[PDB]
């Protein structure tokens, strides 16, 4: 059931911002590992004496990488006179974030009709404000509120290229990499207690629980009116035999934060061949593949949807497959993006629920827990 | 003239350590951009609850990338009980370094016969101690003293694979990249005043001035007995028309520190083709090429040494060429390795001074200042 109860008009995911110590090296690593192009920059070369920010793009997916310069470069400035292109940036806030969490997402940004309004209603409805609405070059409006831990939900709205004060990147320096990733599908939070986190976020957004159908976690998914903005949240399950990975996240991250980004590919086979090609030459590693007993049970579950040639292709690439009642999903998970066992990336492709494709089509793969356990026990014997 | 006056026996450059906020992303970027292989690791997977350290290797070149984990992982440990593989590491020291300087070299490490002795004599001879000598697993000894700014000279000696507590890297995860780089040739410091820096370092090492033959800098080179360890130092020249890059380093780095690493290639043409191939797909950019007026004057200067086919090859790759009285050098410079206009890398190849090749053969390219000015003025007209 979809109550369509957003308290303000929410369009789509707009970008994801990583807070870094060196934005250049993370950016060039993500670019190659994921096949994202260098699109825009705000840095010393553009008159930004405060922070270096580099934007990567694939399809509609926007990854922003930001690090602080020495505060001494802008010691003479004040907020009215700043050269920061993102006015919410704070040197001390950024340094404390990276040193507390390591590499991680600072902002999940969603486009909205009216950012100042979305901020006002949000804060009226329980949101802890993080950065008040600011109007950039009479063109774009930006506002921030707390989401969980040190992660903010960022509202951006346009009266009528990324943000003012960014420059488009030198096409000689900008190589058109592309491995098929097109857009952000969901962004997932880890918290110590799911109940109060859900109440708070649903409280100020109007987002509703997105319905779906003894290991790991309890989770629930918050969704906008058209279920195109999707913000799941996990909490750990204590007491089990095997330690909760959610609980391992919270230990190494020093508390709650963004756990994974799910990136939709238009061709999850091309994407996964291209990323796997580069795993050991600067790219990303993937979680261990499931045992062929898995793929030996996929015919009896999705053989309707995928040909035996296409299941074998899942087998070589290590792709996992789950099924809702309206659609099917193909998914795989990278190893953690940095030093700590915290944030990782998910690649997904959704098949079904054509009307455009409705959001969440197929769910989020919580069935793959049961099938992997079954598979593992099958393969053992 | 070579007084051969080292106060302790110095062998060769052993490794260079970068202090990072995320060692994984810097490491994977350097690996691809430079063609260095993943050799050893010390991290959570090896029982190191303190820091993540990843070693890249090309030839005899060792690049170590280290970042701190959350201090809460080792809150219960004490120095006697630490799980750090590098006992000199300090969480607070590392965080303060990265936040003061951004990405940069923390340690220039040289092998020596006796590390405890090298430390004792050094400190007896004016060296500010930084980490006392420590004996790792009865096998290796490690000691540190201050070099300049927050950079330390690290002594390592072996009684008889990198360091104890590192593991050799999974050969599946370890791809044999190689673009021809073989060893570290020199490591160069920027300081505000060259005189006191030279007096101090030469003071406790016994290193001697290495002789050579209105823009930029004043520099001088300290060298070991066999001139295989080479530690030049720059200071800025104020008052010029155009700002000193040395002075720009000191502003953005928040003081003195390591300015560039010169890496010897056995084939500077293969190396530069392979790095240039990857400049815009995650690798390194290079300083702007000199104008062809440069290469139109190289026949009259090194035509003895390089064929007209080989000068044209310099022309496509942007290689610079200088000449001492004993040998010739080919050199080029990358753009800064990270966000700040601070550290960069130099690729070099030396031709001449065969006896093995003596160190510094050809010098360090200070003649290319004059020739570039001449060239620029030539091309203008
Ligand atoms: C991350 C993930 C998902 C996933 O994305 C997902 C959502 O999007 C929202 C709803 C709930 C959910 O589970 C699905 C299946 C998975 C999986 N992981 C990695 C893993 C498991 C446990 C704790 C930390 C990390 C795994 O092994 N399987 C088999
Ligand atoms: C770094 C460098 C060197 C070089 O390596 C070198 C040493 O190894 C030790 C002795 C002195 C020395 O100069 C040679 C020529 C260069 C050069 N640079 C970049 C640059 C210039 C000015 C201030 C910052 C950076 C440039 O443009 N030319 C033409
Ligand atoms: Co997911
Ligand atoms: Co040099």
């Amino acid at each position: 059931k979809n109550p369509k109860s957003d308290k303000f008009k929410v369009k789509r995911f707009h970008h994801i911002e990583f807070w870094c110590g060196d934005a250049t090296n993370v950016a060039r690593r993500f670019s190659w590992g994921l096949g994202m192009r260098f699109s825009a920059k705000s840095d010393l070369s553009t008159g930004n004496m405060v922070h270096a920010s580099y934007l990567l793009t694939s399809g509609d997916l926007r990854f922003l990488f930001t690090a602080p310069y020495s505060p001494s470069l802008s010691a003479g400035e004040i907020k009215p006179t700043t050269t920061a292109s993102i006015p919410s940036f704070d040197h001390g806030s950024c340094r404390s974030f990276f040193s507390s969490h390591g590499l991680g997402v600072r902002a999940v940004a969603i486009e909205v009709e009216d950012a100042e309004s979305a901020f006002s209603i949000s804060v009226a409805n329980g949101a802890i404000p993080s950065s008040p609405p600011i109007v950039l070059n009479e063109a774009v409006t930006i506002a921030e509120v707390k989401l969980y831990g040190d992660v903010v939900l960022r509202y951006v709205s346009y009266k009528a290229e990324f943000l003012p004060g960014f420059e488009r990147v030198e096409d000689a320096s900008s190589f058109p990499l592309d491995y098929g990733i097109r857009r952000l599908d969901h962004a997932v939070g880890n918290v110590p207690e799911l109940g109060p986190a859900l109440t708070y976020v649903a409280g100020f957004t109007g987002f509703h629980q997105f319905a779906e159908f003894e290991s790991g976690l309890n989770s629930a998914v918050l969704a906008s009116n058209d279920e195109m903005v999707l913000l799941p949240i996990n909490e750990p399950v204590h007491g089990t035999k095997r330690k909760s990975q959610i609980q391992t996240y919270l230990e190494h991250n020093e508390g709650a934060g963004l756990q994974h980004l799910a990136l939709m590919s238009e061709d999850i086979f091309r994407t996964l061949r291209e990323m796997r090609k580069r795993s050991s030459i600067g790219g990303f590693d993937f979680m261990p593949s499931p045992p062929p007993t898995y793929y030996q049970n996929l015919k009896k579950r999705v053989g309707d949807v995928l040909s035996d040639d296409q299941i074998k292709e899942c087998e070589e690439l290590g792709i996992l497959v789950d099924r809702d009642d309206q659609g099917t999903l193909l998914q795989i998970f990278t190893k953690p993006l940095g030093d700590r066992p915290t944030i990782f990336i998910e690649i997904i492709q959704r098949v079904g629920c054509m009307m455009y494709q409705s959001g969440g089509c197929g769910g989020f793969g919580k069935g793959n827990f049961s099938e992997l356990f079954k598979s593992i026990e099958e393969y053992e014997k």
